[PDB]
């Protein structure tokens, strides 16, 4: 069961099936996930199956990384939304960068609670 941080993690970084992996996608999703007041500078969404993400917390799909993080063994489709411009207030324009690679997360009680966005 989903503690607040894991739930928060999903709201901010998980979109099972994104309708688009483009700029408009970012503009829409950042808004729906309430990441636009103020505009979040950069935010990556992981797509695909939630269990694979959870699995990064076990050796099943992850390895230790750094001194408190885990990096996935598998690659995920991801979409990074980067704020375009300077205004921290809506409308938040975003440039989307679609990629496919493993991800780094922090796990707590076997659940991903933090996405290291420094690799995007």
């Amino acid at each position: 069961q989903d503690n607040s941080r894991y739930t928060h993690f999903l709201t901010q970084h998980y979109d099972a099936k994104p309708q688009g992996r483009d700029d408009r996608y970012c503009e829409s999703i950042m808004r729906r996930r309430g990441l636009t007041s103020p505009c979040k500078d950069i935010n990556t969404f992981i797509h695909g199956n939630k269990r694979s993400i959870k699995a990064i917390c076990e050796n099943k799909n992850g390895n230790p990384h750094r001194e408190n993080l885990r990096i996935s063994k598998s690659s995920f489709q991801v979409t990074t939304c980067k704020l375009h411009g300077g205004s921290p207030w809506p409308p938040c324009q975003y440039r989307a960068t679609a990629g496919f690679r493993n991800v780094v997360v922090a796990c707590e009680n076997g659940l991903p609670v933090h996405l290291d966005q420094s690799i995007f």
